[PDB]
């Protein structure tokens, strides 16, 4: 059973389910709307070999990013091209991993699910991979698993991103 | 917790959830077929910036389309031969947008999550990138976000693509 | 409403729910982890058209598989090169199809759904292409689809690939 709009602002309202910083205006009819962190990290090696420590690069944006599809072939002309024409700090091709500002916890009897915006879905731009169901329990910012699949997308730093939709465990977890 | 066939069949006779049209041998266990509408739009512009208005070509098929993988690379000579040889309206590489025929009303108290046929995921086709909550409330058909991930796949006029799933809301939503 | 980790052992103490082979540590909060078979195909025709009969490669791994964004494009001796450099069996490239290890029967009463492990997905690998839904009254094993997004990812035979969450339905089906 899925909460709605009055369930999350309780569940909110008696630290049962934790979300920093929460804002009134992002919970919708049986969802909350969560945004767009500042930070991102690419992947910096030939295959991901998950038997070794990974090496990422990391970035930081002011105002906004190109996330261009995979195999979308950047040279360095073409990201200065991109860069200054419309007007982005960083210009990524293929997977980049970012973050929600919101930090969640979640209770023995709620589990959760991150879904991305369906308007970034209609310009298939992916924020997630994997269905995205959340254990009961967790604590954490959301990973995001950011994608384009069409033509390069234009994201900005706090923009509405995606959405949690919460859900009622039948019986309590051992967390 | 999610309708079942029988619950689907209540709500809709109801008229709690408007299916239009509405067909009985859709309903499954615990899901309900969709079908693929015969309107398609493919953008047309360099990178997808939201604070801009975006332009769309529209495409209508009569029979069927080829939806190729991104950079497929379609040269005219390409899209000939596809036509020719598969005898398809439409040949389209990347990102394409549909529609369900199916309208839908969901009331205070349902949220539906659309997913893709399980045959075409086998094949790689997706019709949708977000995991595809719709909000209690919602009043549309369904937009499909169609992209192919492994080879191109042809598509038919009204085809089965899809299917919805209900669940129960905790409490009703605010509409 | 979905099932914790204490209702996933009664299910499957009972024979409500038929995991085979099942192992209590795969049970999480609120989801049962499954396994990578060591069975994959691969898709030989030029497109997916499904008023055929389609043809496939079978592949049988020992240990290790490569599997590479599409268009990559693997020459002979790229996927020599891959093979000898990461020991691995083979090197694909585009949507593989797997399966899991694991046997699952649902009742009437319960529907199951299919995530990709969300370790994978920070990896831009997913082993589904749909939200992966799953009918009351399902027989069988589960079927993988395997893209990688980003980089080529080396999967392992029998590892945790993903997980199932089950959900209970609001009245049984007619299976």
């Amino acid at each position: 059973m899925i909460l709605s709009d009055k369930d999350i602002i309780d569940y909110v309202t008696s630290k049962r389910i934790i979300i920093k910083p929460f804002n009134k205006d992002f919970v919708g009819p049986c969802s909350y709307d969560v945004t767009l962190g500042d930070e991102f990290i690419i992947y910096d090696d030939e295959v991901y070999d998950l038997s070794k420590e990974l090496n990422y690069k990391r970035i930081k944006i002011k105002n906004s990013i190109l996330v261009c599809p995979l195999n979308y072939n950047l040279t360095e002309e073409k990201i200065n091209y991109f860069k200054e024409k419309y007007n982005v700090d960083y210009v990524v091709e293929g997977g980049v991993l970012g973050t929600t500002n919101e930090y969640i916890e979640l209770p023995n009897d709620i589990s959760a699910q991150y879904q991305g915006r369906s308007s970034l879905g209609r310009v298939f731009l992916t924020s997630h991979q994997t269905a995205g169901w959340i254990d009961a329990g967790f604590k954490g910012k959301i990973t995001l698993e950011i994608v384009a699949f069409d033509k390069p997308v234009i994201l900005y730093k706090n923009q509405r991103i995606g959405q949690l939709i919460f859900s009622k465990l039948l019986s309590p977890a051992d967390v």
